[PDB]
């Protein structure tokens, strides 16, 4: 059974960047409801699958990735942000950034744009390519999960549903992002990219 | 060129069921930024078309889909709606919604479904099947129109993107659908089904 | 475990509509792998499933509707095929099929153009609305099974993968299509018919 | 007005690899009908863009897709292709396949994987990050082109569609994978990369 993890911190913590209404809603009401959905579609999966019953199994997939995804996404993004953070991040993952996107500006235009650039509800991420073995940019749709359809390890993620920021910035989505970056946690973010470099 | 429409009626004429901040940064913001971009990307399309550049044609179809289906939709929503309206319709909409539905109340409950079921940002409508000659319910994702995308006859549509309801009702989009069908014109829809009925 | 059923003919049985060639390679290796593939896709499914591995699940997804549902898919097809098929359903199919598309003649035409239609793989169908209560026409893309990705009950299905065709009519589909209507099993299409008929 | 354009050798030029009936179908034919569907296309669009005619435009898009990329992903096929090809690349490009995929057998392998891997009918393909600067390996489905959906620019691509290969391996793809590697026209692809090489 998947919970409905704390939040590492109170709710007004991450004022006034990113309100407290908007933290409380977002937290015990959206995230509550991705995890509650997630039980209840998983319980049908494993019925479906004990039955051998591949039709159920298929028509199950839209909920299990949204309600899945929303609770991947959002456990993540709570653990990114930080009421004491802000600024840049240091050595090797600075690194990273200033060789993949020519700088820490760069970088934060590239990953700004990804984000406002999402066509209705998604999410913009800073990723790692294993494969590759360096950083990269995507966005996502609705609550798709970055490693599940993309296979790129989240490092820091910026929820661009207008429930994470419309109460607050209403429909300048770009006030949101720039707000945000004042509140990152980038030794989280620090912890999952030496996490992959492993 | 595209151009906003103006509301039929002041910004605040849907009280209680849809406030007046929510039809004022709706119709302003919102639906302008589609007429906007839209307009941008036609004339970008028209330089492409020119040129044979299959390619830039290519890239320009999700902003030409998504602002130009914004456009669209926004348009038929403003006039689906109405101070006076509420209730139920009359004739042979009636006839018709009872006849493939089962009654109004049983449509009402399959329209809201729909509404509800979105995943992320989209629109529910009712809407007519030429070929079939019936009436139909679908659900659009993002700004995807009705008829560009699926060939039905929009005649009653209902914006379930949370920057339609949530500064008013949050996270609860049942009650924001509760409280449309207290303004829904049916003068309107009804002008929608018989110009297709010919 | 899934498992890959047997032809209820010959491979030859349906010459020279469709020829020997495409009947053994179609059932004996693409049949073949998906529901090979199928089985290896669930297990892995399951293990990902008991450890509450969410990212696993969702990664899984594309490999379990795409080997499923060829599986669905084919499992259908062979059945909805006859040496002696062909001519038109008689009562109940048959009346339905006049009042949902106007005759015999139509449905065929309309079935056809769906078929055609398809941008790359897939497939077309005839299947069952059971709301509305209706025969309903639909295409699938790749192997996208209709029950489990649209509600409706499968009747018939036409294979329009280049797989089901090329080797026999090359790029020319519609003369596919014309030849595959000479083995419609329609005793099979009336039976599934019957079955949803509540 | 597009057009088709001639190939740079003779239709059985590249036998054994891929043999002579399938090059003159696919040219021929398949080519054939995506420059002519791809023109009709067009003119419709000039049509509805000068009209203002936005549901017209994006009822459009799915054919404007389909034709305008089957005739930019082949046109550049052909040029891939050389009676002559095979082996490996030389200075430059070969550098930034080492440098990128770590040697030139595992890009064959990674190029392979992503061609195999293609669930119905697509595209596989090189293309260059212009952002990034560097070399990309993606799989687009159906015609959808490459830069066009994707903003890479295309080195080389692998056409997996079944008609690119049924005839004479029928569905063992990987045994089409093999065999072309022998006719890549290096001197092309190399070409294409020199020029975005900025
Ligand atoms: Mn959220
Ligand atoms: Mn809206
Ligand atoms: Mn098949
Ligand atoms: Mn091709």
């Amino acid at each position: 059974k998947h919970s409905l993890p704390d939040l590492p911190y109170d709710y007004g913590a991450l004022e006034p960047h990113i309100n407290a209404q908007i933290m409380q809603l977002h937290h015990s009401k959206h995230h509550a409801a991705y995890v509650n959905n997630l039980n209840v579609t998983e319980e049908k999966y494993q019925e479906a699958l004990a039955k051998g019953d591949v039709t159920a199994q298929i028509a199950l997939q839209p909920a299990l990735k949204f309600n899945g995804g929303g609770h991947i996404n959002h456990s993540i993004f709570w653990t990114n942000l930080s009421p004491n953070g802000g600024g840049e991040p240091k050595g090797e993952l600075l690194e990273a950034i200033k060789r993949d996107f020519g700088s820490f500006d760069k970088f934060k235009e590239k990953l700004t744009a990804a984000s406002v650039g999402v066509q209705g509800s998604g999410w913009g991420w800073l990723g790692f390519n294993k494969e590759r073995g360096h950083l990269q940019i995507a966005a996502c749709p609705n609550q798709d999960p970055l490693q599940g359809t993309t296979g790129l390890i989240p490092l820091l993620g910026i929820d661009v549903w207008e429930h994470a920021y419309y109460l607050q910035y209403k429909n300048v989505r770009p006030d949101y992002l720039k707000a945000i970056w004042n509140v990152i946690n980038w030794e989280n973010v620090t912890e999952r990219y030496m996490a992959c470099k492993k």
